């Protein structure tokens, strides 16, 4: 089991496709291992660049293919470097961009807190043939300055795990198990755009839904309420292209459903108020005085639907 | 006919393009076959990695090209591995991403139940030259946890079929027939997003279409009904970008057509009620009392259009 | 002139980009020719797979490059096969996906009838050096089952034509002429989605445009008509993203222009009716009784604009 | 200075990205030059196809790389052909698709007249090492038949120019200058779609803006005018996705700004008419009679904003 | 430390993805260095073109890989040239397109002033093995002519810096430090499109929000205000697809929030005016006379929200 030391320098994280739960990570990967000693020209290390490492591999030099488990497709790799040292150690540096996938949990879409996971593993060599000793992830080029769409909180957690595989049991009897590296970078979404553009107008429209009751006759109350639905429909088609589709309901969508329930509540109370006239002569006072009780009640409802 | 054992490990299924009936499958494919025995360095199996299997193929090593029948383009393959054993068996492991196509049937778009089909077949070698013995599909990394947009129900069904070809009859007289593997993974769509965002507002708008009749004069009934159409038009341009185009009509679209038929029904009954005045003096009572019969009738109509 | 027999197996046709008049065709192409006889190992034909035909080509084996004339870019080819027979014939099988272009005529966009054209031609070898003998196109995997967005009507017509070129006259004096194969697959669009979602609401909105006249006073007639425009504007921004842009006007767009002309017609008749008051006292009866003549007249107009 | 004869056969021009000022050109390029005479097998010219010219180039055959100056990225080249003649001349044929860029001037977006520019130049060889003798551009497969989105007017103008470079002065003292070919194909946009879908409804809405004044009281005039803005806003979000963004204002956008200025003009005249009541008793006649002077005045304004 | 002279000719800058803070730069890069003298055929410099430099690199010729630090993926390189001189100097010319990233600061989105940064650095050779002497950036093909979406102000600033790396300390003890080149091209956005299409209608709608108060009764004031919200909602879904998402609020979005605050302000003053009736008989004069004080106050507010 040859010892391999991995260093992952995360250049930048961007392109968080919330639709597909993918995110593009750019960076560098550096693998250090020690093999047989060899003769180099001088004591200078021998640097082999891209479109030239492949000739050394065809010659018989051992370069492992450290794949990414959670990647989409194949990483659009850039330059690659191979330093052969006269001491006997080999350093493989590479630049990678990749669309990585993760099980993002969108419980609170404005206020989300996920982790970007890079999962690195040897493709063919098991634990008895290649073992990852340690990884230090240099998340240093990543920095939040309150303009970034994701605040990257803290450092990056590194984990060296050992993973067995069911599908390699048929081809390998007892050694079908691979070493693996998990790099988790905890990030929180910047909620200020959604707070200042997609939530405050819901508050204004729901306040308007409270203020619709101030009219003293029923027909233009109905016309006002149908104008409102339209308004709520227009702003519901607004914010229909920013967020993914999940079984449970994200915060913007409870606000939209709360707006729908409000406008309808207005419908049912004005129809009931029109039908409180038992003989067509009794006025509407106790149910028409909901201009201060219904607003506070739906403030409580909205406080529930935010918490 | 050399026996080939195939193991397909489905890593993840995503990107279901309902527009094009394509879906991206990531995974690994492992082909086991047995050829002539050979001399390897030691009893250790010889592992040949990517950009190095091609040299062995050019040397004269037999590696079949197991194509995907239902794939879009060519699969964006990643790392590939070839283990040559001193016993005499060869194991070809490969990582594939592919846009696969299937005849998806969108009878009930919120409540759909399809199957993702991976169709694997040798490209050039017929049944007399290469026969698939067995396939076990390790659908294990796939798991539903009620956040996924598709619930993957049960295991994956495997089928080894034998398929003849008409276009290879002109070039091969009697042996133009190929072995084939069909892997079907039954999946059901998560309907909760469509139920809680795209169907309940139809219920509210159609209930509003029922409540439009409570006004006691005809002109602002017409103005209210024209406001409503607009509302139904706005929400009909909503949900115009989520679903494909088919000959028959999916559940959201019967709800939209039902809304159109409702609003118009409101138009025709209020024009008829205005024209029930035979001499301009007869009032409208029996046709204006549809605030409790028309709603239940269209509840029955909606129950038909959901079932 | 070596005789080449071509067999094109159309796997599936999809992705009809009406914007760009391109469509993606997946399939296989099989070229049969006869050259010098050669010695093969045994009487078994020699099969040469992908990333190995190129070595035979570099050795000196003659493989023509049968290009597609009407393709966009280069076809994303998959696996390729070359059978060399001891008899003396060579069979080149290949799997191709291509974005093909054609002069689509969108006279009736819901009810369109076009033909998908695959135009195949040798890239460098003229008629005196390579002649296409016959083509049989196996359009068999293509089948309509009334869910497909295009019904493929009948078989595929094959045509072997002879095409001269002006730009190759300067480099080739008398033989600048190439053989060519045209494969035309006649298809008709499935109109049921457009009939049941994009035409019937025009009928409802135009019927509403007829029913706008039932109001007995002029000001709220104007307000209703301005609400209607908005409605027609909203549904005109609907269906603005499904169809291409042409000089002449497709069926949906005559319906939209007919709706605009209707609503305006309503404007001009109500302004004229308000101005039929010569001294401000004469009522409006003969021009206000267009609730049964204007609807039938625009039924005739719509029958013209559909036929 | 070796003489190179270029023939560019433009197959088709499409994909005019007005957003990015790029357009995709498909076609063929044929370079004729004369070098040292050579021995070929027979008097038949020797044809070298794609993935085989590179071996001749590595052998020592001189093939220049005729780059495109105004291309986006690298051209997605297809098949390439190299005819070596026993006489001594070499013909390099190639099929190219490219995203080409040009300084498109969108002064009149419905009625635009631009030119598609293909700029071809040797990458490394200056004028003293490679000189373009003549170019004839065979724009023949391009034809307008009044369905195309661009009418291609006339032939293609060819220009052989000589261009110096500042950045190659530091590496080449006196010969840093390259020959160049400019091919300009003048095209005019098909305006009929914009005339019949994006300009006539502006005329109808502005005519409605003229007809808003016919109401005899002020409050519902204001409500009608606020309905109108909404209408103008809805149709202003319509046609927000077809055209690029420029400093000056294209014809659709002067029509939208003219509509905004109209509706507001209606606002200011009805507020002024309500404020012409000096003591609340004086009626509004001279400023309310703008139902025939304001429409003709804004006909003149629109005639200015079209010309 | 071999001296390398770099010349970067920026052909064109376009495709500024404000969503991803990426921009596509096309251009040429020319590296001059001096190595061992060599024998060339004649005194003519030896030019080695693309798909032929790699053979010289495999032979043993030293060509450094000058990577881009801030690039997305790998640059879609085009033609490459290598001039070997008999004097002893080597010139490597290359054509590159790249998606480059930068920390764009969107404080004033119509009136933005950023800088496009190209960051060039040797991939493997440190300062002791390769040192950049000087760079002159020939920003000459870039020119503004008041049609471009970005005005490129002034020349391009060049900077030769020295950058240490933490992740290369584990593999290189004392020399882990690389020379680097930063090219900054200051650009300002063309604001005229946003001024003439996305800001002036906000002024008109807010002026309408001021003029809503002229009605003399409360119910249709409320209906007018609900029509207005809808208007503000429709134009708020307008301009929802042009700009990125940031923590702080860009100029269009303060205008949208200012419009929301206006319409609501109208709501609260008309509810308060209706509630200033202490016994239902006191009229509303002092709070209804805000048709000239509220407009100027919100002119001051808008002057704050623009400055």
């Amino acid at each position: 089991p040859v010892d391999v030391s991995v260093s992952i320098f995360i250049n930048k994280i961007y392109g968080v496709n919330t639709l597909e739960q993918t995110y593009k990570v750019d960076g560098y990967i550096v693998a250090q291992w020690t093999g047989k000693p060899r003769k180099t020209p001088g004591d200078k290390p021998l640097i082999v660049e891209n479109t030239q490492i492949e000739r050394w591999i065809n010659n018989g030099l051992w370069v492992p293919a450290l794949e990414f488990i959670n990647v989409v497709g194949s990483p659009d790799t850039g330059n690659k470097r191979l330093m052969l040292f006269p001491d006997g150690r080999v350093i493989y540096n590479a630049r990678f961009l990749g669309s990585f996938s993760n099980d993002m949990d969108f419980r609170l879409f404005p206020f989300d807190r996920q982790q970007f996971v890079l999962e690195l593993e040897p493709f063919s060599y098991n634990n008895q043939q290649l073992r990852f000793s340690d990884i230090q992830v240099y998340t240093e080029n990543i920095d939040n300055e309150e303009i970034d769409e994701w605040w990257i909180r803290g450092k990056a957690s590194t984990h060296i795990s050992d993973i067995r595989y069911d599908h390699l049991s048929s081809v390998q009897p007892n050694q079908n198990e691979f070493s693996r590296i998990t790099v988790r970078i905890d990030a929180v979404r910047n909620p200020s755009y959604y707070l200042w553009s997609f939530i405050l107008p819901l508050g204004l429209i729901i306040a308007a839904s409270w203020s619709v009751f101030w009219l003293e006759s029923f027909s233009e109350r109905l016309q006002t309420s149908f104008t409102l639905m339209l308004t709520v429909v227009a702003y519901a088609f607004y914010t229909s292209n920013i967020l993914p589709r999940l079984p449970y309901t994200t915060v913007i969508d409870q606000m939209i459903i709360a707006g729908y329930g409000s406008i309808f509540a207005a419908i049912l109370l004005i129809i009931f108020a029109h039908h409180r006239q038992a003989n067509g002569v009794e006025d509407d006072l106790l149910i028409q005085r909901c201009r201060l009780a219904f607003p506070l009640g739906f403030l409580a409802i909205g406080c529930v639907l935010v918490i």
